C-alpha cells in the first residue's frame, strides 16, 4: 500500500499522494519527524538535536535537554514548558493546564468527518489516523484525526475533545490543525484585502514574533480568506515547496505563522479564540471544523492546482463539480429595487435573444421589500409587485425558455419587519442596550433552535412549492452584540452555534434539493470559504464587477479555488463601483474568464450592444468546457505593480489564453507572453490567424502580444492542437 | 501655558514638550484627531472623511456613515461595530458587550499613577487628563489618564476600571495605550532575540493583518522587549 | 527561569489573576526593599537579558544585559540594549577566553573596548592572570575612570550598527568638552578600501585634538570628512579615537 | 538529424543539444529571432512587431516601421539608425561607417577555429554556420561563425574580418558575440571581487542604461572574469532560465548590457575597445576570440552544469580533463625566497611521509633571484643555491618517490638582470617616459616576435634537459606604459599581439611537452579564464589561502569552471593574508572542495600536525575521484550575508558533503541542510554513524547539523549508495 496509513514501532505514517506526515511516539508525547514529500523507511535524519536552552524547561527535574519548548509537534499546550502559541487550552476546576498524553492509535477506513460542519466526500479511498490522548488527572480525552487522499498531495485534520470527568469543563482554544517547521527562511502567501477587493494576494518575508489574520466578524469576511500559504524563501509560480493550510468553516478564524526564539517556526489554523468559548457538561464532547494541509514542490501553480484539484474531487458537491454551470441575467445592478412584472419579462425576452440560460430575480420580491431598510424576515411572495403569484412568474419564465432563479437573505431581520414584530427577541442582541445596525437590519440568531427550525420550514414550503432552478443566498452584514445567552458561557459558544445552525440549515436544504444550483453570497465575496462551497457550488466573488477592479479580484478567487466556482458577470458602464467606463470586449473576456453572467438592463442597450452580448454569449458557449473543467495557468499576474494581467486555460485539444492590459503606454517594446503546459512537439493552430505553432515555440518563444493605444484594452488567444 | 492640558470646547489638548494628543469628544466617542507634533488651533485638515463603508456597522439605524469601524480612536472595544482588535473587554451578566461613553473630563496637577505599579516620578511639572467614561448599563465607569512631560517629548497613560454594579465582572482584556494612525506606509522596529542574543533590533514593513510581540511567560522575557517603534 | 503550572487559585478566576498578583507582589517586594535601603545598588538580572524593561528599571538602575560576555557576540545586545534604554543601565563584563558562551578568542583590548560602551566590570579569576594581563586589566580600568563620565553620563551616537549583516560596530559618546569614538571589526578583510567614519553633533568651528597623534580638527572635517579607520589583518579588532575641544 | 545546422528559405538555425539560435535573413539584414530551447519549423510569434518609432531612422525614405535601432540582431553597427553599443566598427577612407550585408550562407563539419587564439577541441560532431557578409562600397567582408555542439547546451562564435580594398582599413571594435533579447525583466550575474577576493559571486537587476565589467590591464585580471549569465527574473539554484556568455580569451575584454529606450536588452562579449585597434593591409584579415553562449533551464546549478561540463569535453586538454590530479607541495609560503638544498631535500622527506605525490620548487631558483626586486628574465639555475645542478636535484626528489614541479614567469622582466641588460627594448614602455613599476618588475613586450623566439627556446631548453612533471606558470603585474610600436597604430595592436605571443608560446609548449601538467597563475587567479584553460587544466585560484576567506573564492572559481581546475591549498596559521587561526580540519576540507595541495612547512609541525596531514592526505586520495571527476552541487552559498557554506559532489556509488560555518552561534536552531540528485529509492550509508537512509529522506527531511561552539568549525558527510 503506497498510500494510507501505517503504524510502524513509535511511527506513524499517515501517507497522501506525495505527502506524508511523520510522526513518533516519545513516551506519550507526540513529535512532528517530516510533513513533506513520500518518505518510507524513515529514520530521523532531521531530528531535533536535544540541548539544554536557557529558560526551555523540563518534565522531569533531571533531563535539561528534553523540552516541549524546542521538541517540533502537531499540537500545542500551555504551561508544560512550551511557551509558544497553543491550540488546545482547556480550563478545569482551578486551572487551565492539560498535558494531554498519547495513550492509543487507530485506522479508520473511508467516511470521516465531525458531526454537523463541512467536510470532505468521495472518501472510499481514504485511511485516517486516530490518535487517542488523555489527560488521566483532569479525566479529559483529546482524539486526533489525519486522513490521507489516494488522489491529491492533501491531508485532512481535526479533532474531538471528551470531558470524562464529574464536572463541567470549557474549551478556551481549539485550533483544527498545527505545525512546526524547521528553522529555515520562508515566505508567506495569504488572501486578505477589503470589500470591492476580495482576496488581494499578499506576500511577505516570515520574521521573528507572530503573524495573523483572523476574524472575529461571525463570517470568515471579506478581508482574509481561512488559507496560509508557508513557501520556501523565493518560490516561483513554476519553482519550490509550498505548505497550503485552510480550514472549511465560515465563521471566526484565525492563521498565525510564529517564529520564536530559536528560529523554529509553527503554523495554525481554527476557530478563533476571540468570540469562543465551549463548555461541556459530564460525558459531552466538541469537534473542530476540519482543516486541510496540502503540498506541491511546483510553485504557486503547482499549489494552485493541488488545491483546487483536491476541492473539485471532494469538497465541491459530485453533483455539480465537473457541470457546465448556467450564463444567468440577474436584474440587481440592472434596476435595483425598482422593478415589476412587465420589466422582468422584457428583460427575459431580450435574455432569451442573446442566449442567455438562467434569469435570475433578485433582492425585492418579497414583503414590503421596496428599499434596504425593512422586509428582511418576511419571506412572503409580494403579488402585487410581481404582479401575481411567482408560480406564475416563473413559468412565464421557463415558458420563454429560461430557468428561473431567485435571491434570499434568510440569516437577517429587519427592525421594520412582521418576524421582528412577532419575534423580537431572534435577533443577536444584549439585553439593555441598543441594536448595532449595518445596512439597517439585524442578524437572526442562528443558535436558536427555533430561528432555524423556522427558516427550515419558511424555505422547504418556497422550494417544494416552485419549481425553482438556482438559488443565490447572500449575506449583507457581520455580527454585533453578542448577549442572547443565558448566561455567559452561552453567549460565548453563540458564534459557533451560530455556524452549527447555518451548516445544518443549508446541508438540510441543498440536499432535500440537489437539483437546484446554489450560489453563495455575501455582499460579493464576504464568505467565500471551503465551509460554505461544501454546500456551494458557485460564489459570487464580488460587488465589484469592474473589468479592471475584477483582475486582482479573480487573482486571489481562483487562487486556491476552482474557476467554476467564481461568478464573474458584465455590467454597464460607467461602473457603478469604480466610477470607469471600459470596452464592453473587455468586461467580455475578463468576466469570461470566471463563471459568466450578465447584470446590467439589456432592454435598454443599442442594437450594436445587444449583437456583441449575444457574440460574447456564442463565444463562452464554446470556451465554457475549457474555462470551467480546464487546468488554469497564470502567466501574468495583475498584483499591486503589475499593468497587465494574462491568464490561459488547457482542455483537451483546445488552449485558450486571455490578455488585458490596464493603462495605455508609448514607445515601450510589447510583451513577450509565453504559454505553459503544451506538448513541445504538438501543434497548435491560431484561430485568428490561421497560423499553425509547435507547442515548443508557444511555451519557449511566446507571443508578441500587440495592442492599439489605449485603457483597459484585452484579446484573446484560440489555439486548437490538430 | 505651552504645555500641559487645555480643554476647548470638544477638544482635549495633552500638550508634552512638542508632542500633542487632541482628542474630541464627539456625542460620548472619543476620536483621535492628531498625536505628533505640537498644534495649537487645530481645526481638523486631517480629520477621517464619514463615507459609506459596506460591513463598516452604525450606532443608529439611520446615519451610516458614521461608524466604529472607520473612526480613529484611543481605546477599542468589540460588539458596537469596531472589528479591530480591542484593548477594553469586560464580561457582566450574560455578555462581554460594554459601551463606555465620555461622561466628564477632569486635569490634575503633579505626581500621579497607578498604585502598586512602577509608573514615572520627579512630575512637579506635569498635568494629567483625566477623562471619565461610563458604562449606564453595565454599571461600569473606565477611567482614562494622560500625563504631559514639560522637559521630555512623551505622554504617558494608563487607565482604571470600577465596578459600580451589584455583580461581580470579568476583565479578559486591558491595555494601558492605544492609537489609531491614518492609512500610509510604515514600518516598525522592535527588540526581540533569545537568551545570550537580547533585544536583537528587528526592522519590517507593516503589512495587512496583524503583527504582535508578546511574552506569557510571566516575565518580559529574552525574545521580546515591551516595545514597539 | 519562567512560569509554568498556573494552578494555585482557589477559583480558576483567581489562578488567571495569579500571574499579574505575582507581579504585584514583586513591586511591592522591590518597592518595599529599594526604598528601605536606597543608599544600595540594585541591579537587575534573569539570566543576563530576561527581564530587562521598564518596569524592573523603575527601581533597579542598572541591569546584567546578557549572559554572553562575549566581546563580537556583545556588539548586537549592547546595540539593542541602549536603544532605547540609557547606556549607564548596561551591565558589561570584560570575561575570560576563550569565551565560555561562543568558543571564541579575542584580543584582550577589544573585550576591553566593547565592555566599555557599557557599565564596565569584571568576570575572570584575576588570580589566574600574568602580570601582562594584570597590567592591561590595570590600564584598563584607569582608561574608564577617565571615560566613565562620557560613556555614563554623556550622548551616545550609534555610526555603525552591528546588524545581521555588517563587518563594523561603531559607537560615539560626546560629554562637554569631550568626545570619543569606539570602532570594532568582526572579520579580517583583504584588498579593501579602509572605511570612512564621520562623527555626529560636534561644533563646526570647534577645534578637536585627537589624543593619540596630537592632531588638532575642526568639527566640520570630522563630521563632513570623517575618519580613515586603519586597522592590521585579524579577526575582532577595535580602536578608540579620544578627542577633547580646546 | 536532430541537432547541427540548417538553412530552410530565409531561416538559419544553429542547433546544439537544448540550444538554438534562429537567425532570418531579411533582405541583407540579419534579424535574431530566437536563442533559446529547441524549436523546429519556426514560424515566428516572438516576431518583433514593425512599428514607427520616434527617432528611429531607416534605410529606405519610404519606410518608417522598419529600423535598425528597433530590429533584435546579431551584431551592431553604427550610423545606420541603430544606437545601441556596436560590436563591429571600421575605418576606410574618411568614415568608420560599414554596411555589412548578407550574401551567402556556408555549412562546415568539424574542426574550425581563429587561428592563433584558443578554440574548442573534440569537434568531431560538430557543424558550423558560416554567414557571408559583404560592404560592397568600403570593400569589406565580414564573417560570422557559429558552431553548434551534439552533447551539450552551447553554441561558439567569432568572426573573420577580410580587407578586400586597395586601402587601409583600422577595426575600432570587434566583438565575439551579441544577442538582443525581447524587453522583459532581467538579473545579471557575474564573476568580478579583487586580488585576494577573486570571482566574486555578483547579481543585480538589469536597469536602463549599460552595465559593463572589462579589463584594460592587458590581462582578463583579478577583479574580472570574461562572462555574464542574462538570468529571467528570480532565478534561483534549482529552476529558471540563464544564459552564459563567455570569451576565450585572456587579454583586455569587454562584457555588457545595455537596456535601450525601449526596454530591450543588448549583451555582448570581446576584446576590450580600450587599448585596441587593429590595421588591415589590402589582402589581410582579422578573426576575433571565440565566444561562447550557453544556456539552461535549470537555474544556477544547470548554468554551472552546462558550463563545467562544456569546459570539461571541449576546452580543457583531453590528457588532463579527466585525470586526477597529484596532491603537491609548494614551498612558497613555506620558506619564501629563503631556502637550500639540505631544506628542500627535507620538506621532500616529510612530504613523502604525509603521501604528498608531487613537490613543486616555487620562486628563487633562477638567477640572482635572492628577492622580489632582480633575476626576472635571467632563466639559469642557481646551482650555488639548489647545492648542484638542476638535474641532480630532481634526481633527488625522483627518488624520494616524488614528481617535481617548478615555477616560472615567462613574461617578465627585472631592470635587474642580465636580460634587462642586453635588451633594454624588450621591456613594454614608451620612448621618454620612465618606467611604471609593479611588484619592481616590467612586462617582456610579447608582441615583439624576438621575445617569443627566446622564451620558446630558453623554455624548451628547460623542459628538454630536465626531467620536470609540473609546470606553474605565473604572472604578477598588469601591462603599463604602451608605446613600444613604430607607429600609434602599432602601439594600438600591441597589446592583443602580445596575447598572440603568448598563445603561441604556451600552446607550442603544451604541445611539445604533452605529459608536463601546466597549472596557470598570476597572483593566484589574476588571470583565471578560458583562454588560459585551453592550455593549463588546472590553475592556482587565489593567493589568499585562508580556510574562510577560500569560501566565497572557491563559489566564483568554481561557477562556470570545473572544480579540478581549482587549485586550493593547506596553509599555515596564523593565515599569511586573513591573519587568523583556523582548525587545521577545516582547513583540510576547505582544500579538498578543490583539487588538494599543501604550502607550508611540514618540517616544522609537530608530531601530531604530520599526522593529521596524512590522514588528511589519505582521506583526499578516496575523495578525490569524487571531488574531481563528480557532479557538484551547491547548498549553502558562501555569500555576503550567509554565516555558512556547503558544497556537495555525487559520483557513482559515492555521494559527499561539506559544511563549514564561519562565526560561532549560540541558542540558534541547528540548520536543515537537504542533499540534491539523488535516487528517491535508493539506499545512502552514511559511513560515521553506519545508519541507512533512503535518497527520498536526505533530500526531502535533510540533515540536522550539529556542531560544538567556535569559530570556522566543519563537518563531513560520506555516504555510499548500497
Amino acid at each position: 500500500s503506497h498510500m494510507g496509513v501505517r503504524i510502524e514501532n513509535n511511527l506513524f505514517y499517515v501517507e497522501s499522494k506525495n505527502l506524508s506526515l511523520i510522526i513518533e511516539n516519545r513516551n506519550g508525547y507526540l513529535l512532528l519527524k517530516h510533513l513533506g514529500k513520500t518518505i518510507k523507511n524513515y529514520k530521523g535524519s532531521n531530528s531535533v538535536y536535544e540541548r539544554d536552552h536557557a529558560f526551555s524547561g523540563n518534565p522531569t527535574a533531571t533531563n535539561r535537554t528534553f523540552s516541549l519548548d524546542t521538541q517540533r509537534q502537531i499540537f500545542g499546550q500551555h504551561g508544560l514548558g512550551d511557551f509558544r502559541k497553543p491550540t488546545i487550552q482547556v480550563q478545569h476546576s482551578v486551572t487551565e493546564v492539560t498535558d494531554f498524553r498519547f495513550v492509543e492509535a487507530k485506522i479508520l477506513k473511508g467516511q470521516n468527518g465531525p458531526q454537523g460542519l463541512p467536510s470532505p466526500h468521495s472518501m472510499d479511498d481514504t485511511e485516517t489516523l486516530v490518535l487517542m490522548l488523555e489527560d488521566s488527572k483532569a479525566q479529559l480525552s483529546l482524539t486526533l484525526y489525519y486522513t490521507t487522499f489516494n488522489n491529491d498531495a492533501t491531508i485532512a485534520s481535526y479533532s474531538k475533545l471528551d470531558n470524562n470527568s464529574n464536572q463541567e469543563v470549557v474549551i478556551h482554544k481549539d485550533f483544527s490543525f498545527m505545525a512546526d517547521f524547521p528553522a529555515a527562511d520562508y515566505e508567506i502567501v495569504t488572501l486578505q484585502g477589503a470589500y470591492a477587493r476580495e482576496k488581494t494576494v499578499r506576500r511577505q518575508q516570515v520574521e521573528q514574533g507572530i503573524f495573523s489574520i483572523s476574524s472575529n466578524r461571525g463570517a470568515s469576511g471579506h478581508a482574509q480568506t481561512p488559507a496560509l500559504l508557508l513557501c520556501e524563501q523565493g518560490v516561483t509560480e513554476d519553482a519550490g515547496n509550498v505548505f497550503a493550510i485552510q480550514l472549511m468553516y465560515s465563521g471566526n478564524f484565525e492563521a498565525f505563522v510564529q517564529k520564536n526564539q530559536l528560529n523554529e517556526v509553527r503554523v495554525a489554523i481554527g476557530i478563533n479564540p476571540e468570540n469562543f468559548s465551549w463548555k461541556l457538561a459530564p460525558e459531552e464532547y466538541f469537534e473542530t471544523p476540519v482543516a486541510l494541509v496540502t503540498h506541491s514542490d511546483q510553485g504557486l501553480t503547482g499549489i494552485s492546482h493541488e488545491s483546487q484539484n483536491f476541492v473539485l474531487k471532494h469538497i465541491m458537491l459530485s453533483e455539480f463539480s465537473k457541470k457546465e454551470r448556467p450564463i444567468l441575467i440577474n436584474n440587481w445592478e440592472a434596476t435595483y429595487f425598482d422593478f415589476q412584472r412587465e420589466k422582468l419579462l422584457e428583460l427575459a425576452d431580450e435574455a432569451k435573444k442573446v442566449g442567455i440560460e438562467l434569469f435570475v430575480l433578485d433582492d425585492g420580491w418579497f414583503g414590503n421589500r421596496f428599499d434596504d431598510n425593512r422586509a428582511l424576515g418576511d419571506w412572503v411572495v409580494n403579488e402585487e409587485k410581481l404582479g401575481g403569484s411567482l408560480e406564475s412568474l416563473i413559468s412565464a419564465i421557463h415558458e420563454r425558455g429560461l430557468q428561473f432563479g431567485l435571491w434570499l437573505e434568510p440569516e437577517m431581520i429587519s427592525v421594520d419587519s412582521d418576524l421582528y414584530r412577532q419575534h423580537p427577541d431572534w435577533a443577536i442582541q444584549v439585553p439593555g442596550y441598543e441594536h448595532t445596525y449595518s445596512r439597517n437590519q439585524l442578524v437572526l440568531n442562528l443558535a436558536n433552535p427555533q430561528v432555524v427550525e423556522y427558516l427550515k420550514s419558511v424555505l422547504d414550503q418556497l422550494l417544494f412549492y416552485h419549481d425553482i432552478d438556482y438559488i443565490k443566498w447572500d449575506m449583507n452584514r457581520n455580527i454585533t452584540k453578542l448577549g442572547n445567552g443565558l448566561t455567559y458561557l452561552e453567549t460565548q459558544m453563540q458564534s459557533h452555534q451560530y455556524m452549527l445552525g447555518l451548516y445544518e440549515l443549508v446541508s438540510y436544504l441543498t440536499e432535500k434539493h440537489s437539483h437546484i444550483l446554489f450560489e453563495s453570497c455575501s455582499g460579493g465575496g464576504g464568505r467565500n470559504d471551503l465551509g460554505m462551497m461544501r454546500y456551494f457550488p458557485q460564489v459570487w466573488a464580488s460587488d465589484n464587477t469592474d473589468a479592471i477592479a475584477r483582475l486582482p479580484i479573480q487573482y486571489g478567487s481562483s487562487y486556491l479555488y476552482p474557476t467554476i466556482s467564481m461568478g464573474a458577470h458584465v455590467s454597464a458602464v460607467p461602473n457603478h463601483q469604480m466610477g470607469r467606463m471600459t470596452p464592453l470586449e473587455t468586461r467580455g473576456l475578463v468576466a469570461m474568464m470566471g463563471n459568466l453572467g450578465y447584470e446590467l438592463d439589456l432592454t435598454n442597450l443599442s442594437d450594436e450592444e445587444k449583437a456583441t452580448i449575444a457574440n460574447q454569449v456564442n463565444l463562452y458557449k464554446e470556451l465554457r468546457p475549457v474555462v470551467q473543467l480546464g487546468q488554469q495557468y497564470r502567466l501574468i499576474n495583475p498584483d499591486t505593480v503589475s499593468n497587465e494581467a494574462a491568464v490561459q486555460f488547457n482542455y483537451g485539444n483546445q488552449t485558450i489564453v486571455t490578455y488585458v492590459r490596464v493603462l495605455s503606454v508609448v514607445e515601450t517594446m510589447e510583451t513577450t507572453l509565453k504559454l505553459k503546459d503544451l506538448d513541445e512537439e504538438g501543434l497548435y493552430k491560431l484561430q485568428e490567424n490561421g497560423e499553425v505553432y509547435s507547442g515548443a515555440e508557444l511555451m519557449y518563444a511566446g507571443l508578441t502580444v500587440i495592442l492599439s493605444q489605449g485603457d483597459f484594452l484585452s484579446r484573446q488567444y484560440i489555439f486548437r492542437k490538430l
